[PDB]
């Protein structure tokens, strides 16, 4: 072992033992030393948080004025990675202080880690709120901001995806003044585009990191869900084999698992988690009777956790050390039936901040928190006419408010593009009603409206009441357990297109507008309406009914494809070339469309594949809702 690292991280990492020289560690270690950027696919179960501990508290070690800024998603998980690497601070022995920066800390030290803390743990919300407008009070972190460490990559999508690149740029931007540009570490898991996600965000070119320990079994099948997984894993515990089954909403999780615990208790004698007892419990699992919080025999899922590196990931929370194990059952829906007559996926693997409205309100922040200069970029978006439009109003630019309520800031929501958009509120039971989760104007318009059928995370729920006036969407939670609008259209732009074989595939800009028409599921509503102006990717009755069908296969194909919500985007002769269309939802370009761009033909190919060896009868319920082979033979 080379003697460059210190000796004293050198004996604490020789205590618990893990000394090994690994590939994908020492991967990221030496070119993010050498000052490259990475991004890295490993799971939990290799490298876990050490892959970028590591270097972090190198520098730290090497020189005390040096700090590390984290991107987690939660106040949870930020307070986690806190005691998982303050243990490892307390192991080393080395006077470091390192802390979380979030909503739920004590105010009398925060002014503490803002003048002392090392490593600053901090969700994208918390940090774009308050650190960057408040960059002052943080000098001392940025002038020695030498790393950036994100975790959970692929979070960081869509609306969501494209905030936190501006953030990012207005991060880079004040590093930039206090002279301190910092090399970026970002973990993922298995998507399609991990390089080049990690490419985009911060215009960097990072190198991915794709690298016995036994087999892992695999299974295919499906029953004819809970009771089954139950089933299951009684089976597994007569026989005495570690198992684990994977629930994701907190109520059908207190439901399985007081059925399973009664059953079990009697047998054998999340969020709301605090990490006092989460390491109690990884001390019962890995020493004990029932972050390396322990390893598992065998791996139970509860259908397709709707993401790619959702699965990949809870997979891979169970393994053993040159061991074998087992690892998901469907249910009844035709996404989970698809992705289990999909396991073509598995072999190997299966976001635009150009939106000048996003750029627009991170412009009003960024001026507000730090002045500009126009006379240096690295071609990024900074055209200084479009920067000077900016002025003041008579009677949005910006508020040159003298005021304290009012703020830059202010409205501007990262998590989904919250500009103006609806909050839901769960009224099931008055004592803690529920606030839960916000949508876009449009996409309330289509999930959200007044008696629809809302699904949150498989739990059911009713839509009571929409105060479209005020964006506050009413909900009660069903037990017993469609959308449907369409309207006239506009194009604009065509900044990509084709001519090849007849078949044109433009990708551009265009503005549409809105009507909510009906719903299925039977009923009519209507709403007032605004157009929308954004990027899409797009190429007698009879034919209409042709084009129905086209379009039932292509909203039921490119979610999986763009590893999106399946009403994110929305599948419509045209007015526009004469002759007869996905559009983004959200305003303004959000990748949506230029992925689709770029893999059109793999997307084509696998819709041929899809519509030929689909189980039906020239065309499924599931797939299209000898027509099948003249689709096919027309494509
Ligand atoms: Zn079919």
């Amino acid at each position: 072992m080379p003697e460059s690292i210190d000796e004293r991280i050198k004996a604490a990492l020789s205590k618990r033992g893990i000394d090994e020289l690994y590939t994908h560690q020492y991967s990221a270690f030496q070119y993010v030393q050498k000052g490259e950027s990475i991004v890295t696919v490993t799971p939990t179960a290799s490298g876990k948080t050490l892959c970028y501990n590591l270097p972090v508290l190198q520098s730290i070690a090497q020189d005390e004025t040096n700090r590390a800024l984290y991107l987690f998603p939660t106040k949870a998980l930020a307070q986690d990675q806190k005691s998982e690497l303050n243990e490892i601070i307390d192991e080393m022995g080395i006077d470091i202080k390192s802390f979380t920066y979030d909503g739920d800390t004590s105010p009398a030290i925060r002014q503490k880690v803002r003048k002392a803390g090392h490593i600053v743990i901090t969700n994208p919300d918390m940090l774009h709120s308050a650190i960057l407008p408040h960059h002052t009070k943080w000098v001392s972190l940025f002038e020695n901001l030498k790393y950036i460490v994100i975790d959970e990559l692929h979070t960081y999508r869509g609306v969501f995806g494209s905030h936190v690149a501006n953030v990012i740029r207005r991060l880079k931007r004040i590093c930039r003044f206090y002279g301190s540009d910092p090399v970026f570490i970002c973990t993922s898991a298995t998507i399609a585009n991990p390089k080049e996600l990690g490419e985009q965000l911060t215009g960097k070119p990072m190198r991915l990191v794709d690298d016995p320990s036994g087999r892992k079994h695999f299974v295919f099948y499906n029953p004819p869900a809970t009771a089954e997984v139950n089933e299951l894993a009684k089976e597994f515990l007569k026989n005495k084999v570690q198992t684990i089954v994977f629930a994701r909403s907190r109520v059908r999780v207190e439901i399985i698992l007081s059925h399973i615990q009664e059953l079990v208790k009697k047998e054998i004698g999340r969020g709301g988690y605090l990490p006092k007892e989460r390491r109690e419990i990884e001390r019962g699992l890995r020493e004990g009777d029932i972050v390396d919080i322990g390893q598992l025999q065998v791996c139970v899922m509860t259908g397709y956790p709707g993401s790619v590196a959702s699965a990949w990931q809870q997979a891979g929370r169970a393994g053993r050390r040159h061991g074998e194990s087992l690892i998901m059952v469907a249910n009844s829906t035709p996404i989970d039936q698809y992705i289990v007559r999909h396991p073509e996926y598995f072999f190997n693997r299966s976001i635009n901040p150009e939106n000048l409205i996003i750029l627009v309100d991170h412009l009003k922040c960024a001026a507000y928190e730090l002045p500009f200069r126009a006379d240096e970029e690295f071609g990024a978006m900074e055209v200084s006419d479009i920067l000077e439009y900016l002025q003041e109003e008579a009677v949005n630019g910006e508020r040159y408010h003298w005021a304290s309520e009012s703020f830059p800031a202010s409205n501007i929501s990262l998590r989904s593009a919250s500009q103006e958009n609806v909050v839901i509120v769960d009224q099931s039971d008055i004592a803690n009603v529920r606030i839960i989760g916000e949508m876009d104007r449009f996409s309330a318009m289509t999930l959200l409206h007044d008696e629809a059928i809302y699904l949150h995370e498989g739990v059911q729920y009713q839509v009571e009441k929409l105060d479209w006036d005020h964006k506050k969407a009413y909900v009660r939670k069903v037990d017993v357990e469609d959308a449907n609008l369409a309207v006239q259209l506009k194009v604009l732009e065509i900044d990509k297109t084709k001519e090849k074989s007849r078949t044109s595939l433009h990708y551009g800009d265009v503005t549409v507008n809105a009507l909510p028409t009906i719903f299925k599921k039977s009923g009519p509503i209507h709403l007032p309406e605004e157009e929308l102006h954004t990027s899409a990717a797009w190429l007698e009755k009879t034919l209409e009914q042709l084009l129905l069908g086209i379009s039932n296969v292509l909203q039921h194909i490119v979610p999986v494809y763009i590893m999106c919500d399946r009403n994110d985007v929305h599948v419509v002769k045209a007015a526009h070339t004469g002759l007869p269309f996905l559009y983004d939802h959200y305003p303004g370009g959000i990748g949506l469309a230029e992925e689709v761009f770029k893999r059109f033909s793999d997307i084509n190919e696998a819709a041929k594949q899809l519509i030929t060896h689909c189980p039906c009868h020239d065309g499924c319920p599931s797939c299209i809702g000898k027509a099948k082979e003249r689709i096919l033979q027309l494509l």
